[PDB]
């Protein structure tokens, strides 16, 4: 059966926090609010729901990680689409950031995913696996307990074009199969692989039914409540 699912929101911020705080969540699911540096302190001050944790984003400096831990931040998102396609973080830069975060005692949501052209030319597999192999090269087996994979087709991020359940399931399954082969079937079976890209209230439920979907990464928005509820 599936490991504990995760619903993660990538960042009015005060009214959203109010709404989350008042939300009862009956089933088992880890919720994550990933905030940019400038809004971290306020989020931690305001968000008191114990099923939620706060996540930093993109920190790559040794002292920065240290300071985040000091402040009570234990989760971090790394490798998100724009980091790669705009900021210029390579597979190896992302992988180094992930190993550093794990060494500093972070839970890590590592993002991978293919471009529109890669998808169209049928190169989704080679691309996403090259990306995860770079990450895995800097980790030891035991590290995976601290790792979560977020699969996000670049063409589905903020475009309104969601992956179909078939597309998501196929991607998730090829990722899990590679992890099974290269890392261990034990690690594979416990690994959370999340889907992201145009997830909403209407489509999340159907996506979660898929065998290899363990939750979602989505925007910080009022409908995030329904995405959380769709993780069953
Ligand atoms: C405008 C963002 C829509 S979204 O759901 O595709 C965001 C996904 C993500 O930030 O990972």
């Amino acid at each position: 059966s599936k490991p504990q699912p995760i619903a993660a929101a990538n960042w009015s911020l005060s009214e959203l926090i109010d709404l989350f705080n008042s939300t009862s969540i009956n089933h088992d699911v880890q919720c994550v609010v990933a905030s940019t540096f400038v809004h971290l302190a306020m989020t931690k001050e305001r968000l008191s729901h114990p099923k939620f944790v706060i996540a930093a984003q993109n920190a790559g400096n040794a002292d920065a990680l240290a300071s985040l831990k000091d402040f009570g931040v234990n989760w971090i998102v790394l490798g998100h689409s724009e980091r790669r396609w705009y900021y210029g973080e390579t597979n190896e830069i992302v992988a180094d950031k992930v190993a550093a975060a794990v060494a500093s005692g972070f839970m890590v949501i590592a993002c991978i995913g293919e471009t529109l052209q890669e998808r169209e030319s049928g190169r989704t597999a080679v691309v996403v696996l090259t990306q995860i192999a770079a990450i895995a090269k800097k980790l030891k087996k035991a590290d995976w307990a601290k790792v979560v994979i977020a699969y996000e087709p670049v063409w589905a991020i903020g475009t309104g074009k969601v992956a179909t359940p078939q597309q998501a399931q196929e991607a998730h399954a090829l990722i899990r199969s590679w992890v099974s082969s290269k890392i261990g079937a034990d690690v594979a079976g416990e690994l959370r692989i999340l889907y992201g890209g145009s997830v909403n209230g209407k489509n999340a439920r159907t996506l979660y039914q898929q065998r290899d979907v363990n939750g979602f990464l989505a925007g910080l928005k009022p409908e995030f409540v329904d995405i959380i509820k769709a993780t069953q």
